[PDB]
This record gives structure tokens, sequence and C-alpha cells, in this order.
């Protein structure tokens, strides 16, 4: 290997899978929590935990292709087409919801949130009472519209704009009655680790049909947010470092799916293509999936915080592996070996 990592097998149409599961591996303190899920009762091709084990110690250990045929088993999504009927966010949620289930009256409780939970504050304000409605919102990832956007600091503009409820939309103000109000958004936190999805697949707008949009949109190394959040932390700016660039190229139908990382978030940069991964420069990873007017474009990128990231890209080793665990792994592939 040129790169000290290794690829994961083409076993059809998984989409965004692959690029999803080498984004999940190199966040190394997802990793070793993962490592550390008691999985001993469970049953190999029934638990989801188990099989990110299993992929996981693979991707850290084999010097061939990395299989996921009991993994994508285990969360039932197996039929030909089952991963084109959904998006990269919906497998996450079901990948990590699956594990922070698992992980709960565990030791390793609470790591799914402290990685990627952010907080939010929804707000509806009456224009002409006195009523206002504030309430906490978490989130795990975000969705930012790009149509019409030339940039990320614009979509995250549009996320947090003032929406108007009146004319024929007005809000039920309850005692109220029928009121005039503004709707919106404001980031009360960022997580350490932070999913943006762009919103280039979308819709049925007047065509009753899903399309990709492969306009141009641009999305900087360095990604600083302070100015989104409703109050700023002096000794925690809101620097982001981008970590990975989830790529498609094609449209609305088919196309191919890679990955560009750069795994410890020095600014070397591998373009994992299933199971070719290769060294990639910079430019590569980054401005080259502006896309714009190719079809070979971001639709999600992977951001950490600065000041987290030494210990979000933590190092792992083999000794962080617990034995039991490598015993079941090397028993089902000793099973396996007789075919
Ligand atoms: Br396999
Ligand atoms: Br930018």
């Amino acid at each position: 290997k040129h790169t000290g990592y290794v690829g994961l097998k083409n076993q059809g149409a998984t989409c965004y899978m692959n690029s999803l599961l080498q984004t999940l591996f190199f966040t190394n303190q997802l990793r070793k929590a993962v490592y550390m899920m008691p999985t001993e009762g469970d049953d190999s091709s029934k638990s989801v935990p188990l099989a990110l084990q299993r992929v996981f110690y693979e991707l850290q250990h084999s010097d061939k292709p990395v299989g996921t045929k009991k993994l994508t088993k285990s969360f039932g999504w197996e039929t030909l087409d089952s991963f084109m009927q959904h998006d990269v966010q919906e497998l996450c949620r079901v990948l990590l919801d699956n594990v922070e289930n698992k992980m709960k009256g565990t030791c390793v409780e609470g790591t799914i949130p402290k990685l990627f939970r952010g907080k939010m504050v929804s707000y509806i304000q009456c224009k002409e009472v006195d009523y206002r409605s504030d309430r906490r919102e978490d989130y795990y990832d975000i969705q930012l519209s790009i149509k019409g956007k030339k940039n990320i600091f614009e979509s995250f503009v549009d996320y947090v704009a003032v929406e108007q409820l009146d004319g024929d939309n007005k809000y039920d103000a309850g005692e109220h009655g029928l009121q005039e109000a503004e709707k919106g958004v404001k980031f009360l936190t960022l997580p350490p680790v932070l999913h943006l999805q762009l919103m280039r697949f979308m819709y049925d707008p007047q065509t009753d049909q899903n399309i990709k949009i492969n306009d141009r949109f641009e999305f900087p190394e360095q990604l600083p947010l302070d100015e989104f959040l409703q109050k700023t932390d002096p000794k925690d700016p809101a620097n982001y470092i981008l970590h990975a660039v989830l790529v498609h190229s094609g449209d609305n139908h088919g196309g191919h799916y890679v990955v560009y990382l750069n795994p410890k978030g020095d600014g070397k940069w591998c373009k994992f293509d299933d199971d070719v991964v290769s060294r990639c420069t910079k430019e590569e990873a980054i401005e080259h999936n502006y896309g714009g007017h190719h079809c070979t474009n971001a639709y999600m990128l992977v951001y950490i915080r600065e000041s987290k990231l030494s210990e979000v890209l933590q190092a792992v080793t083999d000794h962080d592996i617990p034995q039991q665990l490598v015993e079941r792994l090397q028993e089902e592939k000793r099973i396996e070996a007789q075919k």
C-alpha cells in the first residue's frame, strides 16, 4: 500500500455507503468507543454494532479490500435498490442510532451525542402581539441548501434567515388567534464533528421527480462559524477543519461515489474509491469538487472543530481492541476460511 490504508469492496449499488464507512472509521474517537461495546451476546448477522466492529477491525488490520455483506444484512438493506431509496444522512442515522442504542447502559454511553450533537434554538415571534415561542432543538447533522448558492457561507446565511408567516400562512398563536409572525433558527452550539449534507439531490420540483444539481458550490479547507452562534466563546472559537469530502460523479440516476479524506487532519489527502486507495493533491480533494459550469462534485462534507481535532483523531492502536472482540472475529475468520 502506498497510503497505509485499505479500501472497501464494491458489492452492489450501495452508493454512499463505503464513503460513509471510511468517514466513520477515521473518526478515531468514535472507532475506539465502538470497539468497547459489549457485543459478546449478539448474533453476528443480526447485530449492527458487532458488524461495525467487524468492518472497523478489518479496515484497521486487513491488507485486502474489506467486505460489508454482514453489515448490510444486519440493518436489513439487502435489496438491489435499497440504498438508492435512501440518502447518506438516513444511513448515518441508522448506523449511529443502532450504535448509541447499544451503548446505553454501558461504559461508553454518551459517545455519539458527545461527538455529533449540536443545539439550536427554533423561534416563532409574533409581529403584533407579545408572544414568542423559543425551543431547544438538537441536531446531529445539517442539510444545507445549495441551489442558487455560491458557497457554504451563504448556505449558512440562508439556514438562519427569517421566514415570514403571513397572508394565507399566518401562525396559530393559540389564545391570540391567527397572527403574522417571524420564524427561524439560531445556532446555540456546534458539535466537535460536523456533518454537512449539501442538497444537490433533492425534491420533486415541477417535474414530480428527483434531480441532481451539478452547479458550482464552494467550500473551504477552514470554516469559521462563530458568526452564526447566538453566543460566542473566546476560549473555543467555532473554527472548523475540513476532514472529508463525499463525492458523486454523474446525475440524478446512475453515477459513481468516492470520498476524499485527510485522516490525520494534517492536509495530506487520500482518495478512497472502493478497493482502490491512493494519495492525491489537496486541490483534487477540495477545489476540484466544487462542481459547476463537472457532474463530479461534493454532496457531503465532514468538518472537525479545530480545538477538538487532536482528540477526535487520537491514535488508535491494536491494543485498543479488547481481546474478547479479537477472538470472536478471528474465529469467524477461521470458519469463513474453510471455503
Ligand atoms: Br463480505
Ligand atoms: Br468558500
